[PDB]
C-alpha cells in the first residue's frame, strides 16, 4: 500500500543514480559544445527524480471519478513530461541544427501532446477522455513525422558520426515515445485493463530508457565534441 510504490522507488534511484553520473562527467569536459549537451541531458533525469520521489512520497496523486468508479491518477508524471521532453527534443535539435521556427513548432506541439493529455487524465466524462487522448497522440505523431523526415535529412548534411548518432537516438525515440500512449490507452488512465502496479512498472522502463538509456548512447559518443 500503495502496490506500485516498489516501481516508484526503483525509478527514483536508477534516475538519481543517472542524474548523479551525467553531472560527475559533464563536470569534469571542457569543450563548450559538448557542455550544453551534457546541461541539457543532465536536467532530464534531476527533473524526472524530482517527481519520481514526489510521487513514491505521495503527492502528484489525485483521485478522479469516471465509468462509476473513484480512479488514482498521478498527475505528476505530466509536470515531469511537460519539461523533459522538449529538453530531449532540444538535445535532437542541436545535434542537427534544427532551425529555431522547426524547434518552436516541436516544442509547442510537445506542450500540446502534454497538455491535453493531462486534460484528458482528469476528464470526469470517461469518454472525452479519449477524445483529449487522440489530440494528444495525433500532437505525439506530428513530432514523431519531423524527427524522422526532417531531422533526418537536416542530420545527412552533418559528419557520418553525427548522422549515425542522430539514426540511433531517432529509433529509440520513435519506438519509446510510441508506447507511451498505448499504455495510457491500456491502463488505469484510460481501458482500465492493466492495473496500476504493472502500469507504473511499464512507464518506469519507459522514462528510464527514454532518459537515462537516451542519455548514454548522446554522452558516451564523440558527436556532442
Ligand atoms: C503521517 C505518516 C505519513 C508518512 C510517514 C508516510 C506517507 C508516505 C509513506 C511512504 C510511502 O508510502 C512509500 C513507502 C511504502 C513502504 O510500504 C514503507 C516505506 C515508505 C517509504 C512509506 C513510509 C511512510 O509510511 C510514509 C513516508
Ligand atoms: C521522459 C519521458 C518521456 C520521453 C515521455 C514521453 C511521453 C509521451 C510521448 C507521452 C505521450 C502521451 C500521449 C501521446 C497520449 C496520451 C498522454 C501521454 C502524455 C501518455
Ligand atoms: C517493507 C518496507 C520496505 C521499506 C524500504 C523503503 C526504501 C525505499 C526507498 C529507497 C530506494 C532505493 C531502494 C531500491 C528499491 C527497493
Ligand atoms: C507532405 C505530405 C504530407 C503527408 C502527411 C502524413 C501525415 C501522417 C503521419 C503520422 C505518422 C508519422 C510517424 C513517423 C514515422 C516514425
Ligand atoms: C543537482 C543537479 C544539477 C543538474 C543541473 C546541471 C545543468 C544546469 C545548468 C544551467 C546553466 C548553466
Ligand atoms: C509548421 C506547422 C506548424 C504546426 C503546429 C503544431 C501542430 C500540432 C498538431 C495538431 C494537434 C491537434
Ligand atoms: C527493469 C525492471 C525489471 C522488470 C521486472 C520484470 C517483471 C515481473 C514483475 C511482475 C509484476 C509484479
Ligand atoms: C543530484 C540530485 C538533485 C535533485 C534534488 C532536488 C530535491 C527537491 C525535492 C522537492
Ligand atoms: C492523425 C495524425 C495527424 C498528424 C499530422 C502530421 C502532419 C505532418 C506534417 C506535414
Ligand atoms: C544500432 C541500433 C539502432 C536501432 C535501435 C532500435 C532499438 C530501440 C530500443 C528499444
Ligand atoms: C502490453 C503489456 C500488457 C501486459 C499487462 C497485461 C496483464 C494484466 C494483468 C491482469
Ligand atoms: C534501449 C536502452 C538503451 C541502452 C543504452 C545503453 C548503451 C550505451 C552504450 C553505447
Ligand atoms: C508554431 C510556430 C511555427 C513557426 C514556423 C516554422 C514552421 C516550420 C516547420
Ligand atoms: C483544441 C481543440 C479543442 C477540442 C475540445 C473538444 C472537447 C470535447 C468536450
Ligand atoms: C514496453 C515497451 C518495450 C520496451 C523496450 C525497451 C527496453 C529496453
Ligand atoms: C562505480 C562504477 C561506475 C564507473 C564509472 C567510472 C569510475
Amino acid at each position: 500500500g500503495r502496490p506500485e510504490w516498489i516501481w516508484l522507488a526503483l525509478g527514483t534511484a536508477l534516475m538519481g543514480l543517472g542524474t548523479l553520473y551525467f553531472l560527475v562527467k559533464g563536470m569534469g569536459v571542457s569543450d563548450p559544445d559538448a557542455k550544453k549537451f551534457y546541461a541539457i541531458t543532465t536536467l532530464v533525469p534531476a527533473i524526472a527524480f524530482t517527481m519520481y520521489l514526489s510521487m513514491l512520497l505521495g503527492y502528484g496523486l489525485t483521485m478522479v471519478p469516471f465509468g462509476g468508479e473513484q480512479n488514482p491518477i498521478y498527475w505528476a508524471r505530466y509536470a515531469d513530461w511537460l519539461f523533459t521532453t522538449p529538453l530531449l527534443l532540444l538535445d535532437l535539435a542541436l545535434l542537427v541544427d534544427a532551425d529555431q521556427g522547426t524547434i518552436l513548432a516541436l516544442v509547442g506541439a510537445d506542450g500540446i501532446m502534454i497538455g491535453t493529455g493531462l486534460v484528458g487524465a482528469l476528464t470526469k466524462v470517461y469518454s472525452y477522455r479519449f477524445v483529449w487522448w487522440a489530440i494528444s497522440t495525433a500532437a505525439m505523431l506530428y513530432i514523431l513525422y519531423v524527427l524522422f523526415f526532417g531531422f533526418t535529412s537536416k542530420a545527412e548534411s552533418m559528419r557520418p558520426e553525427v548522422a549515425s548518432t542522430f539514426k540511433v537516438l531517432r529509433n529509440v525515440t520513435v519506438v519509446l515515445w510510441s508506447a507511451y500512449p498505448v499504455v495510457w490507452l491500456i491502463g488505469s488512465e484510460g481501458a482500465g485493463i492493466v492495473p496500476l502496479n504493472i502500469e507504473t512498472l511499464l512507464f518506469m522502463v519507459l522514462d528510464v530508457s527514454a532518459k537515462v538509456g537516451f542519455g548514454l548512447i548522446l554522452l558516451r559518443s564523440r558527436a556532442i565534441f
